């Protein structure tokens, strides 16, 4: 029942109603069950991010807890923060930091980054996700999209909407989440997964950042799943020379069998990440300076 859902919900968010401090709403972006809006801090003038999301159009609604419990109180340099979390009518609001850079989507679409670059990138979501899978968190939604950068370069992994908490009684999730083209074979073939999916899903974006787009990005989801299920671990098709650590480093992500995959805590002793620049290098690849 949906008012079932929302009663449960408000024991587990914040209490009040946050329209009263916040203002100055402006919407810049959409996700097929909610908007993402810039909001202003009444009482301060800073800007902070506000995700709303439909709870009438929520295809299964536990996710909903996993975001708003597994963060509260989270912080880690390499995590987009989120304040407060609300219950406004049929929306959840979560009050988060606001990441003015925008996304990685934006970099990769537009222009090839260099291996410094990806360097930089693949260390801040490894040094995230090193924390984050030793506290049992999975992910479950890495991709560029869920990659934010600040002003001057900084990475920090957004989008927590498919997070999950594993434990040492219950380390494995089943449910059918993530996007389909990021999404590990053992989770598209509805097996038992855990941590490791986020690994997988992180050797797509490499590929994202060299190619552009993740594989069988031209086609449908469903049919980029049935791929994904039934071929060969993808690499890089984007021919053009790329060094060999970088070529070792996504030979260890893209691994089918997830006990052979290598873990956070293994691939932040990479080679390839000794290739990391400054997140001053990121600079000059975002909307707002690569045509100046
Ligand atoms: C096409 C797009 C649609 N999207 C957006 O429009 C989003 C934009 N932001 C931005 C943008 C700029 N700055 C910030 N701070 N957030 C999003 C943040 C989250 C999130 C989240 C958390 O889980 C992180 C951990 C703490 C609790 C909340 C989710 C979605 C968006 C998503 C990507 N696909």
């Amino acid at each position: 029942s949906h008012e079932q859902f929302r009663a449960a919900l408000q024991l587990v968010v914040d209490p009040g109603d946050p329209r009263s401090y916040l203002d100055n709403f402006i919407k810049i972006g959409e996700g097929s069950t909610g908007i993402v809006c810039i909001a202003t801090v009444r009482s301060s003038g800073k800007l902070v991010a506000v995700k709303k999301m439909d709870l009438r159009k929520q295809q299964r609604r536990e996710l909903l807890f996993n975001e708003v419990v597994i963060m509260r109180d989270y912080q880690h340099e390499n995590v987009v923060e989120m304040y407060n979390s609300y219950l406004v009518g049929d929306e959840l609001w979560v009050v988060m930091e606001f990441l003015e850079g925008g996304a990685l989507t934006d970099i990769v679409t537009h222009t090839r980054m260099n291996e410094e670059q990806i360097a930089a990138v693949c260390l801040a979501v490894l040094q995230a996700l090193s924390v984050l899978h030793a506290q049992g968190v999975i992910h479950r939604d890495i991709k560029s999209d869920s990659i934010l950068l600040t002003h001057d370069g900084r990475v920090k992994l957004s989008d927590f909407g498919f997070c999950a908490q594993v434990s040492k009684e219950v380390p494995r999730r089943k449910s059918l989440v993530g996007t389909p083209y990021w999404m590990a074979p053992e989770l598209i073939s509805r097996l038992p997964y855990g941590p490791e999916v986020d690994i997988w899903s992180l050797g797509i974006m490499v590929i994202e950042m060299v190619d552009g787009e993740p594989p069988y990005f031209n086609e449908p989801p469903l049919k980029a799943m049935k791929m994904i299920r039934d071929n060969l671990p993808p690499r890089l098709k984007n021919l053009h020379k790329v060094s060999p650590s970088l070529k070792g480093f996504l030979d260890r992500l893209l691994v089918r069998d997830p006990a052979q995959r290598a873990t956070a805590a293994e691939l932040l002793k990479h080679p390839f990440l000794a290739k990391a620049g400054p997140p001053a290098s990121i600079v000059p690849l975002m909307r707002q300076n690569r045509t100046r």
